[PDB]
C-alpha cells in the first residue's frame, strides 16, 4: 500500500542522510554541509510519518532535529534567510498543534518576530528574502509567511496574526500572481536601479505556497474568494503547461530546486481535502497526485529508495536531501489521500 511505500522511503531517507546532532546532511556522497531549510522540511516529513502511523519513535527524531538545527546554525535559530525561518516556523507550529510540546511553540514565536521584521514598503509591501537583501521580495518569503501567520492565528487566535496573513497574501496576489493562470513569479527585485519581476522563474513550490495560503485563508475566514484563488492556481498546475511534462511535475534540478515539487504536492493535497472544494475538482486533484505517485514509484525510485530530480528517471549519482524529500512528501501525500 502507499503507506508502506512512504514508510520505506522514510527509513531510507533517515539512514542515508542522518548526520551529526540529529540533523541531515546535504547529500548521499558525504557532503556534510548543513542546509537549514532542507532540515526544516525533514521535520515536515517526520511529522507526516507521525501523523500517518502514530508511531512514537518519530517523536525523538523530531526533537533531536529541532535541537540539532539550533546547534549547526551557530547555537541560534535566527538566520539571515527569512524564508528559512518561515519554513521552520511552519514545521514547529504543525508539531505544536499535534503534540502541545511548548519547545516547538517557543521556537516558532522567535521566528515569527524575525519574520515580521522583514516587512517593508519596498515594492509596496511584502517580506524581504533576506535581512541583508531588503530590496528582494520573494514568493518564497511571503507565501510561507502567510501560512505561518495562519497557523499562529489558528493557535493563539490573536487577530493581529490574521491581519498579517491578509496583508501578506494581498501583496503576494497583487504583485507576483498572474491574474489569468494563477501561476506565481519568483520575486520582484531592484536590478541596476530598476524594479524587475522575474516572470521566467515559475517554480512549483511558489504556486504551492500560494495555494496553501489561499486554502488556509479560506478556512480562517470563510470567504469564497480565497478558495476560488486556490482553485484557479491548482487547475493551472493540473492542466498541461509550464509545470508539467506529460502530466508529471517537471524536473527542477537538485539543490534547492529538489524540494520544490514536494512542497507543491503538500499544499495541493491540503486543497484537495478542503471540504468546500467542488466534487469534480476534488476527484481531478486526487487523480493528479495518484498519477505522479505511480510514475515515481515505477520509474523514478532506485532500488535503495532514492528519488531523483526527474520523477521519471532513476538518479545514477549524487542525490541531494532536498530531492529525496520531495519523493517522500509525494508518497506521504498519496497515503493521506488513501
Amino acid at each position: 500500500d502507499w503507506g508502506e511505500v512512504a514508510e520505506n522511503l522514510q527509513e531510507q531517507t533517515y539512514n542515508i542522510y542522518l548526520t551529526s546532532n540529529g540533523t541531515f546532511r546535504q547529500d548521499n556522497e558525504g557532503n556534510e554541509n548543513f542546509n537549514y531549510w532542507w532540515n526544516a522540511h525533514m521535520l515536515d516529513v517526520l511529522i507526516d510519518g507521525y501523523e500517518r502511523t502514530g508511531d512514537e519513535s518519530y517523536l525523538p527524531k523530531m526533537k533531536s532535529l529541532l535541537e540539532g538545527i539550533e546547534v549547526r546554525n551557530g547555537n541560534k535559530y535566527e538566520n539571515v534567510f527569512i524564508d528559512d525561518m518561515e519554513w521552520l516556523g511552519i514545521a514547529c507550529l504543525r508539531t505544536y498543534k499535534l503534540t502541545n510540546d511548548q519547545q516547538y511553540k517557543e521556537v516558532a514565536d522567535l521566528l515569527w518576530e524575525e519574520t515580521k521584521q522583514g516587512w517593508s514598503d519596498v515594492h509596496g509591501g511584502g517580506i524581504a528574502w533576506k535581512t541583508d537583501t531588503p530590496n528582494s521580495k520573494n514568493a518564497c518569503s511571503n507565501g510561507p509567511a502567510a501560512i505561518f501567520a495562519l497557523y499562529l492565528y489558528e493557535i493563539d487566535q490573536d487577530e493581529e496574526d490574521l491581519e498579517w496573513a491578509k496583508k501578506i497574501y494581498h501583496w503576494l496576489k497583487d504583485t507576483l500572481v498572474d491574474p489569468e493562470s494563477g501561476l506565481v513569479w519568483d520575486n520582484i527585485d531592484y536590478h541596476d536601479g530598476e524594479a524587475i519581476i522575474n516572470r521566467d522563474w515559475i517554480f512549483t513550490y511558489n504556486v504551492g505556497t500560494y495555494i496553501g495560503a489561499a486554502n488556509l485563508l479560506h478556512q480562517a475566514t470563510g470567504e469564497g474568494m480565497y478558495l476560488d484563488d486556490a482553485i484557479k492556481s491548482a487547475s493551472s498546475v493540473v492542466a498541461p503547461g509550464e509545470l508539467t511534462t506529460g502530466g508529471v511535475l517537471k524536473n527542477e534540478g537538485q539543490g534547492d530546486g529538489g524540494l520544490f515539487k514536494g512542497i507543491l504536492v503538500r499544499y495541493f493535497t491540503q486543497l484537495a481535502l478542503n471540504p468546500d472544494l467542488p466534487d469534480g475538482k476534488r476527484n481531478e486533484f486526487e487523480e493528479f497526485v495518484l498519477f505522479n505517485a505511480e510514475t515515481l514509484y515505477h520509474n523514478g525510485l532506485t532500488s535503495a529508495g532514492l528519488a531523483g530530480p526527474n520523477w521519471n528517471d532513476e538518479p545514477s549519482g549524487r542525490v541531494d536531501l532536498s530531492t529525496q524529500l520531495s519523493g517522500v512528501m509525494l508518497m506521504e501525500a498519496k497515503a493521506l489521500l488513501e
